[PDB]
């Protein structure tokens, strides 16, 4: 059972040495007693032997346990954020000549790294809707080394068919890489390593820290891939910091018991929205006739709580004002997964340019939601109040 | 005076607070209380306003203005350890085609990042002697984009002729970005932004953190090249956490008392082993007859505590162990720059091997130590007991 | 809604400056830029401004405005740890010659710290059944200056009928300070100061902190007795550290979401084993029938996790180890609270050696239990386990 | 040598578990792996066995041995601040009917802990002039059961002759609990339990910490007063958080190069401000003719960087505002200890009121200054153009 995994992962007497959570043992200097225990420590410096604080010290090892457990892989690398994840797990795997296949609605910084990193590298990146499924085959190069897909997507939540896409991508090129931007889903409530995903990246900062106090990336993969993601990271210098990693295992702790209440409280506020005579769409995965929801009930264990909306006009300046900068509960931030509850407005321009070769299929603002552990019924009086604002 | 630099550096009230050291902010999420604030955060995203934590928090501003300050440059990037500083600030400045000229000393991470990273992205790497100085010219190509400079070297310590590298370098290619992993010196002992060189490269994990407790990595531009620097680390997702910046800020107000003990007991080791019958050669800057000594005495203002020593013979794999497995006082690990001492042994040619197209000259296996804030008294009588063990 | 509060409770932008959370602000030294501002910090010393690192900085201020927000509560002291809240809170208002009025179902470090710190200087202690309500108006003699409840009571779990014992104290010594130990509730599910009670004292350690890694005590009072409290125990050096009280406002904004859980998965077990062969009593304050069960559910507004049943038989030395050495997912410690479960065996004759004047109603090993966040049916296969091994 | 055993004391391999520091273990609940465990670590609770995080995890472990190395003592016990670890230490050895001997120089919070918590208690307090030497023994009532003494005295920086005090009290009473608060020294400099002192407690807030930034309070007793401190401080529940801790065992690393920084630098402006026509006397002992300098020169080992000076007049409030507003580099805040320059004054009357049963024998205003690790000209400078400000 997940509630009893997240309890329990990582933790075990090498690492705890006594209390519930693991020790913090910051540290660049690791010391050998002995010639032989140095000879030891470097053949085992990938394996949980502690050799060199950028290889990590107990409390990263005893993250890269849980994660590995959660997220049923052979390793995890560990990064300095999210970004860094996304960017070193696709460096890792590429070299000049290859192509990248990533999802139109990849997070604008995944597709910034390809476009003003990756190309100038000799690394060409092309797009696809996130609907595409099977039809992905087509666009299948001789040279496409990695597929980049990102389901829930950013900002307009679309879901993959993701068994679809995969089986296409095997049929077509076996041994290409695919990895996901699995943020939203914890790496727990998609499962992406049992679908034929080889790594699954995500933001840690965002659920797993789940207080908005603290960065960090992940990425799991299977022992195909592991030995040269590690590697390879790890000449780039990825690492994170010891009190970071103790953190990221901390959030696990009371991930299912979080997550819950996100889904629950992020639900209510989407079906409310969706009867409501200023809302034009809903974006949210677990609400039926959201884009690729029936692949969310099939494939998802859960929802988390980010979603976005499209209100049924275009809010002037004055407008987006007025609305915005007169809530009392949500507050304007970037980042989402913590506790409190939060309110982003783009308008449909903003979003198409961030589409790369496609165009949006809405004329209003849209507004991104992250729903918090706030009680629903303060949350859904602070939107009404909103609504009231721009009526 | 740097004393009194090094005390006060960053150390401003808007970060402060009312306490002695920065508040430590912990954030992913930034708030904007207004849609005018997002505004003005967003333009100045990079200019010290919260915006997003990736960008910082007021904890990294006081690190960074403290590190432009000390290190003269209008610009500070941060990085998890200083292998990703290293190896994100040359993929910040390269792209397929171009080429990196780097010194053979330069520590081996380095240059393993160029020789399996950058290969296979298009960017070739050729390597000097530390000695060349003015002959660098004839080494420059016309793809040449980035010199990369090491002073003293790793492990063997040769100590470059700056000005006439950088001179040379300017005749031929005056837009050429150079580089120095300036790490020894804690960016302090070597201005190297006074020297012309572009960039200023450290490993914080060194003598800024001073007590092998933190990873980091720092690069200080100039002007010219800062812009570039900063979007293209971002672009990488390179960042550190709010608490290790604090730490860094923390080791700089320590960081003249200590260098200075560092200083005064390894010189007096060095001379103590250039003296002793069982020593070949000392490697040490401050050490008259060292390599580039003599720039060493011109171009810094002071020495830390690390160098390395070659024996009058090759020990064999039992010598090694009787050696090294018997210390009191020096221990083994890798990492430097904190308060206790270390002992390391490498043969003559393990050392070859890390020096591209060029051998040793020497025979004997070679010692590194580290020496910290023991009384040296006591580090003598140590390292005379290990001499008697070989004899 | 409590949700809501404590999601918000003590981050004010003078605490947090732009981001979720307050910084982290450590210090000692304090400064003061003009003797203006540190004749405004000393007049204000206890009450805001940054004054010394003793009476707090920013990162305290803001735990101790959402403990008095939560609680109800004039002012909020912070300790080392919940038992040095206890012993500090009691000393603050005994001089010799007082006498304190104590429940027999205290916790242990509590009693202790009455018989053997506080009688050594003049202050004598007198003992009452916690389901005495009205009834203690006959205990209290004119030199009682404290009374002090504990509900639910330490490891056996009665319940005080506080309305009754407030009233009764009023009548007889209204200037009588009246304290609760309020840590099973966290502060939360029993508003104490709402009922009369002077001064609400909790091991923040437990639920407030949530993971099992921090210590801190807390005693929130009512206007007349804050300023004693505050001055008294300052006068101790009484104080926390700037981080743990940063981690108790963290574990704030979760409590909500945990309690609940707690509360059911908890219930749930406590139901299972009443009905069980092998049970003899089940000690739940939610539970019918439990002691106090009454009060409970009129005075409180939910239940925690940690409760204790007694066997049907006392448990040889032989058969503890036999029980609980073999647990899969309940360990053995002190403490609760966490995110794990615990399980501790208490025999009845220890028990009776801490119920002062009193002697228990049960023959039967009593095990106590926390319930933490794993999933119920694989901790009810754990229990079922046990009593298989001791059937 | 010192600095060897600074950069050595406390770590251990059971508590560094591979790293140069020890680990940071966080922990209120210690785990028990079975029943035979649990009663052994409950055997050895009190003795380095892991019970209970109020009774320490590793990292206090590994700090309270580094105390009780370089102190010389049987025990150290650990609190939140130096201000805790007086009033409790005292507190821990005294009962009603008791009587404390205080010199009249101790810290006011010192003082005040005993004018106003020991009294209502029952315990009373006398006064001695810090230069009494011997002639103590006439104020030695049958009742004095804690002799405690502060050298230097805080603020007025008078030193006692221990030597002459000690056998004093041992001839009219060798059973007295002789106690030094010996922070000045940062319980280095004066070997206080090598003089026959029972205990010696200092405020490591400031120089063990020495960076402005953390509270802690240390007590180390020989063998004879161990155990009474011990349990009756763990009675008031008396404890730090382990971060802190580390956080000191990290400040021993560098107290030594600190120290010898801090005395040079102090000595220096000592010598300056004697000569100065503005300065009517400066408080310093390591300055020949300080009071009690010709004991410090037989007693101590060395100097730290706090002391005092009184000028040619008092300053007016006016005046006193010119002055210290205006510093550069010196700051206004309480506390000291840390790598930065403090100034703060004390009226002469300021000070009559704080020594009790005596008179001030000065009429100037009293500067007392924290030399830090600034360069020494600029803080000549700074005090220069203080001087200028009030001429
Ligand atoms: C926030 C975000 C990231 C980036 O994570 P950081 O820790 O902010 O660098 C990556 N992927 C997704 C889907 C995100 O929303
Ligand atoms: C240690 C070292 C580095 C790498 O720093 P990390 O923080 O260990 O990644 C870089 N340069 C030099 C010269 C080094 O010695
Ligand atoms: C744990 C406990 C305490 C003591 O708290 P610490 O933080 O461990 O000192 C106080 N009251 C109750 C009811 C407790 O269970
Ligand atoms: C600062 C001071 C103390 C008090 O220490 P805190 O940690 O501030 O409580 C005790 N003794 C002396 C001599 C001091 O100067
Ligand atoms: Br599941
Ligand atoms: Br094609
Ligand atoms: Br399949
Ligand atoms: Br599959
Ligand atoms: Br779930
Ligand atoms: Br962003
Ligand atoms: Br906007
Ligand atoms: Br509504
Ligand atoms: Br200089
Ligand atoms: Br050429
Ligand atoms: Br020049
Ligand atoms: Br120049
Ligand atoms: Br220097
Ligand atoms: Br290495
Ligand atoms: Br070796
Ligand atoms: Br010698
Ligand atoms: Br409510
Ligand atoms: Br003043
Ligand atoms: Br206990
Ligand atoms: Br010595
Ligand atoms: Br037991
Ligand atoms: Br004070
Ligand atoms: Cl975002
Ligand atoms: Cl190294
Ligand atoms: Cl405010
Ligand atoms: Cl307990
Ligand atoms: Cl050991
Ligand atoms: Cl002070």
């Amino acid at each position: 059972h997940l509630d009893t995994a997240l309890v329990n992962a990582g933790r075990r007497k090498k690492y705890t040495q006594g209390s519930v959570n693991s020790v913090i043992q910051r540290a660049s200097s690791l010391v050998f007693d002995t010639v032989e225990a140095k000879k030891h420590a470097t053949r085992n410096r990938a394996k949980g032997e502690l050799f060199y604080g950028r290889r990590g010290t107990l409390t990263h090892f005893s993250l890269q346990e849980a994660m590995c457990e959660l997220e049923g892989g052979a390793g995890c690398a560990l990064f300095p954020c999210g970004a860094a994840a996304v960017a070193n797990t696709i460096l890792a795997f590429v070299e000049q000549g290859d192509h990248v296949l990533m999802t139109n609605t990849a997070y604008e910084p995944s597709q910034d790294f390809c476009t003003k990193i990756l190309a100038k590298l000799g690394v060409t990146t092309g797009w696809f809707d996130p609907l595409i499924g099977a039809d992905i085959a087509n666009l299948i190069q001789p040279n496409t080394k990695v597929v980049f897909l990102e389901s829930p997507g950013s900002i307009t939540m679309e879901v993959h068919d993701v068994p679809a896409i995969v089986a296409a991508v095997r049929r077509v090129a076996p041994e290409a890489i695919i990895m996901i931007d699995n943020t939203w889903a914890a790496g727990v409530l998609f499962k992406a390593l049992d679908f034929g995903i080889d790594i699954s990246i995500q933001a840690a900062t965002k659920y797993l820290i789940g207080h908005s106090d603290g960065m960090i990336g992940t990425a799991v993969a299977n022992a195909r891939c592991w030995e040269q993601l590690c590697e390879n990271a790890y000449l780039m210098g990825q690492m994170i910091d010891a009190d970071t990693a103790y953190m990221t295992s901390r959030g696990l702790r009371t991930l299912g018991v979080r997550l819950r209440q996100h889904h629950e409280s992020s639900l209510r506020v989407a079906e409310w929205l969706a009867q409501h005579p200023q809302v034009a769409r809903v974006n949210h995965p677990a609400l039926p006739g959201s884009k690729g929801h029936e692949f969310w009930k099939r494939d998802f264990s859960g929802s988390s709580g980010l979603f976005s909306f499209v209100l049924n006009k275009r809010l002037t300046d004055a407008e987006l004002a007025a609305y915005l900068d007169n809530f009392s509960l949500f507050s304007m931030a970037y980042s989402w997964g913590g506790f409190e509850s939060l309110i982003l407005a783009n308008q449909p321009e903003h979003i198409a340019a961030i589409r790369p070769e496609a165009e949006v299929d809405f004329s209003g603002t849209l507004i991104r939601l992250h729903i918090g552990l706030e009680n629903v019924d303060d949350l859904l009086a602070d939107l009404a109040a909103g609504f009231a604002r721009i009526v």
